[PDB]
């Protein structure tokens, strides 16, 4: 209610410890701080953990009570809800030894809980679709920021950490700070009075671009007609003529996004989905396969690499997709019976699931309605990156792994191209055979982190 003031009290902190493997990490902890005045859902609270060292008035890798970044990851996948997460968390889902590792650099963290899109109110009514998600995402943002006097950390170092939609959720946060379109729904939830653009963004596998993502999967995997996820299954000819239509209508969408390589030049694909933009994707997982192979991998794990010496000079594209096989069937995310995590998303109080894009709403296979169009462009970080503004992060971190399957390569490599050619910092690979997950490079996260910071 307005009763709840929003006000942080460090007095609320209490010790804690917790085993590092090989050390005693000591930190402090405040659970279940509802971050606003009017939730809707019991999974609107957060977690504040702090570095012991802050309370003695010490320090911790270079970082004080006063200076440290604070690390705001989110546990959302699948666009699924995603609890308040801790660093003693056994549960599914989880980030905790990724919390006790950024306890361990001294960074503050504040962890919070995110309604999705299963998620419902007193009255068993849904109230987690979108844009739920970043609503809450925002709010948690915003209490830290009203708080910056009595939190631990600097409010002006935020930087948010998610994987798969929450990698989305993450680059979200980072693009769209002090939107006025999110304006109404945080204030109807009483959020702190405060700001909520952000210092840096992490992002693993950020599952975005909706609109557009089932014309990249088919870009990327046209000509597999079998997938395999979690069940093995075959392309019906149905999809086989759906997936052909969507690989054609990329090139069309790439084309005039007007994309440019370091050089200037206009990264492009004519009507087979061939050309200076398939290079780059190409070359980004080369550039991936020597890293692995510096390292003594063997990277003829899978099929399509050229090694000349020590060299991966090139790469069969078509062969190494053939071999990572596909995961999703067509559409990929708008599924023309509503039946995928993104149609739940895009449904609302009254309708389970919507489409998103016009060519699954005029072939569904079902009685659908069609997603507002500014709730489609909202939730797109790509949307904010049209201009340079002060409201967008500067600071860009993104992986998506070179096996990963759960969205086509060109969806992240799109978003830090658009960075880039934007002027955006922006660091991104594609790690080598690493499959859909996030937090498995923590010293090249916490290095890059201390590097924009330090
Ligand atoms: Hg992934
Ligand atoms: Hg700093």
């Amino acid at each position: 209610s307005m009763s709840n003031r929003l006000i942080f009290d460090a007095d609320w902190l209490v010790p804690e410890q917790v085993q590092v493997a090989g050390q005693a990490i000591q930190y402090y902890a405040a659970r279940n701080i509802q971050y606003v005045q009017h939730p809707v859902a019991a999974i609107q609270v957060l977690n504040v953990f702090v570095p012991a060292a802050y309370l003695h008035g010490s320090s911790v890798n270079g970082y004080q009570r006063a200076t440290a970044p604070i690390l705001m990851p989110n546990t959302v996948g699948g666009y699924l809800p995603g609890p308040a997460d801790d660093p003693q968390r056994v549960t599914w889902p989880t980030n905790a030894g990724t919390i006790q590792q950024a306890l361990k650099r001294g960074y503050v963290v504040v962890a919070a809980g995110i309604r999705g899109r299963t998620t419902v109110d007193k009255s068993g009514q849904r109230v987690g679709q979108a844009p739920a998600f970043i609503v809450d995402m925002k709010a948690a943002i915003r209490y830290v920021k009203y708080n910056q006097g009595r939190l631990p950390g600097d409010a002006n170092r935020i930087i948010t950490n998610g994987t798969s939609a929450g990698g989305a959720t993450s680059a979200l946060a980072g693009a769209s700070g002090n939107s006025a379109y999110f304006e109404p729904a945080l204030t109807a939830l009483g959020a702190a009075p405060a700001t909520d653009d952000i210092f840096a963004v992490s992002a693993y596998c950020p599952i975005h671009n909706l609109e557009h993502a089932d014309m990249a999967y088919e870009w990327q995997f046209n000509g597999i007609n079998d997938w395999h996820r979690y069940v093995s299954g075959q392309l019906t000819v149905e999809e086989q003529a759906l997936s052909l239509a969507l690989k054609a209508q990329f090139s069309t969408y790439l084309n005039q996004l007007k994309l440019t390589a370091s050089d200037g030049t206009h990264l492009t694909l004519n009507e087979a989905g061939m050309g200076s933009f398939r290079d780059v994707v190409r070359q980004l997982l080369i550039s991936s396969a020597q890293t692995a192979f510096d390292q003594g991998t063997d990277i003829h794990k899978y099929a399509g690499f050229v090694v000349t010496g020590n060299q991966v000079t090139d790469l069969d594209l078509s062969a190494y997709l053939k071999s990572l096989t596909r995961m999703k069937a067509v559409p990929a995310f708008d599924q023309l019976d509503l039946t995928s995590p993104e149609n739940n998303l895009f449904g609302d109080a009254t309708a389970k699931a919507k489409h998103f894009t016009a060519l699954a709403q005029t072939r569904s296979t079902v009685t659908a309605q069609l997603a507002d169009a500014e709730l489609i462009q909202a939730i797109n970080p790509l949307s904010y990156l049209t201009t340079t503004s002060s409201q967008v992060a500067k600071h860009w971190r993104i992986r998506h792994g070179a096996a990963d399957r759960d969205t086509s390569f060109a969806i992240p490599i799109i978003l830090a191209i658009m960075l880039e050619n934007h002027g955006y910092g922006i660091d991104f690979a594609l790690p080598w055979d690493i499959p859909h997950s996030g937090d498995y490079d923590l010293g090249d996260l916490f290095s890059w982190i201390d590097g924009l910071c330090q």
